[PDB]
């Protein structure tokens, strides 16, 4: 099935690989691009899996969702009509994009520009993109809890996880979310709405003092926690899981502070591990500080190999070495890698943006280096802007309920100016003052 040689080989069938395939086709008319994806599904966007897909009857089957504005769209980047078969890819006139699903690259030979698949098939390439993303992390407490507890714990990542958890939300009475990040908070709000109509229970616990405590300042993290609680969620901050067992058929969670939580199903949203397995056979460098494949500003690792997406630890000429795990970063970095695979030699320059929605009432947008450990200055009026500072310069911005102004935030971080009064900068976001 898989051809023996392909000009462009994209490893992984996710957001970064699809953006690169589109970029290659637009930069090199007639290009022949092969995507090798271990998932049986075609490339699809994941943000809807924890948001729009939950705010709707046949969605689990159609996988179509209504944006907050109303326009309906599919979760897949393109219908199967957009793609060509891997068998006909070398022969179709003016080429195309093919996806080899259900196949995993298990070995990478950088010297001979060759990969070996899980079925023994070997494919030679001229240009290669590694876009393997990552796999959800699991807490050690669940790992030493036995098959019973582990069979009742969901690692939310793929379309299959959305379907399995959606079915469980209609069968069990209590679901517990372990994780205070954006994923855990969005799932809490989503399951919260589901539970308000079915009269069930949703619990979210995490070690921080409030939701997204590692991202937003304390005063805003606490505000967000109250918003999640008002969505029908029992939020337990300052909770460190000590052990997990079964008691009376239900899962029993023991916290390091003595508290106990009884539930029927657990959803662990506790971060991501970059998929760097191919670094061994390929002799590729892994970044010790951020994880992932270490690449340069052009996202290049070796002469004919690039890395994009969650798995790429790259050099930001403006902000320093980073590894970003955002949907728009996978699109931007994937688009950039695609251009550099066709001879662009362009560095990461256009800063990708981040967003999060906790329902159609609360909305976040972020750009740059956003970390609660950095010094912050917030200007609010409901809504506001939070500046993240380093060396008296704005390196990150979080827009709270402020939309259609990301270009202004991007320009601020690019100019790298030392602003005397951040209140005047807040006026740029139509805001007319806290610190941490
Ligand atoms: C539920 C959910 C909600 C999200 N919501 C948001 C949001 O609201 N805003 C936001 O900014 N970001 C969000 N994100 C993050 C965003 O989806 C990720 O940053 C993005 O999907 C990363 O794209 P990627 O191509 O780097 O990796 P992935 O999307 O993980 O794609 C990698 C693909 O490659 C496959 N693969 C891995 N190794 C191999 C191999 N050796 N051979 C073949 N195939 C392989 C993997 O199975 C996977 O199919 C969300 C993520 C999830 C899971
Ligand atoms: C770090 O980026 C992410 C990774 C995984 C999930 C999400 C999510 N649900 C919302 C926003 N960002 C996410």
């Amino acid at each position: 099935k898989a051809p023996s040689h392909v000009p462009f080989l994209l490893i992984g069938g996710g957001t970064a690989a699809f953006a690169a395939a589109r970029s290659i086709r637009a930069r090199d008319p007639g290009a022949r691009v092969l995507i090798v994806s271990e998932d049986p599904e075609l490339p699809y966007m994941r943000p809807p899996l924890s948001k729009e897909l939950w705010f709707s009857p046949n969605v689990t089957k159609t996988l179509r969702f209504k944006q907050w504005n109303g326009k309906e769209r599919s979760i897949y980047f393109q219908p199967p009509s957009f793609y060509v078969s891997a068998q006909d890819l070398p022969h179709i006139e003016n080429g195309g994009v093919a996806v080899l699903t259900g196949k995993k690259v298990v070995q990478l030979d950088v010297r001979d520009n060759m990969v070996k698949l899980n079925d023994g098939s070997q494919i030679t390439y001229e240009k290669c993109l590694i876009a393997t993303g990552g796999t959800p992390r699991s807490l050690s407490a669940i790992d030493r809890a036995g098959a019973e507890v582990k069979s009742r714990t969901t690692l939310f990542r793929k379309i299959g996880d959305f379907r399995s958890l959606e079915k469980i939300s209609r069968e069990v009475k209590s679901i517990t979310i372990i994780g205070g990040g954006f994923l855990g908070s969005e799932l809490a709000c989503a399951l919260g709405r589901k539970a308000r109509a079915l009269g069930t229970e949703v619990i979210q616990l995490f070690p921080e003092k409030g939701n997204m405590g590692k991202i937003l300042p304390e005063y805003l993290s606490n505000w967000t926690m109250e918003k999640v609680r008002r969505e029908g969620v029992k939020v337990m901050p300052n909770a460190i899981v000590q052990s997990v067992g079964v008691s009376s058929g239900k899962l029993l969670i023991k916290l390091k502070d003595g508290r106990k939580v009884e539930t029927d199903h657990i959803v662990a949203a506790v971060g991501l591990e970059p998929n760097v397995e191919l670094a061994k056979t390929g002799g590729l460098e892994i970044d010790s500080d951020f994880g992932g494949f270490r690449v340069n500003a052009e996202l290049q690792a070796r002469s004919n190999i690039w890395v994009a997406g969650d798995a790429a630890c790259f050099y930001d000429i403006k902000l320093g070495r980073r590894r970003v795990e955002h949907h728009d970063h996978a699109v931007v970095s994937g688009r950039l890698a695609g251009e550099n695979m066709t001879g662009a030699a362009k560095p990461y320059w256009h800063q990708s943006m981040f967003w999060s929605d906790l329902g159609p009432d609360v909305g976040y947008e972020a750009i740059g280096l956003v970390d609660s450990s950095l010094p912050t200055v917030g200007v609010f009026a409901g809504k506001g802007v939070i500046f993240y500072l380093r060396d008296k310069v704005v390196v990150g911005i979080v827009l709270w309920n402020i939309f259609n102004r990301m270009p202004i935030a991007r320009k601020i971080i690019k100019d790298g100016e030392q602003h005397e009064d951040l209140n005047e900068v807040a006026k740029l976001f139509n805001i007319h003052v806290l610190f941490q």
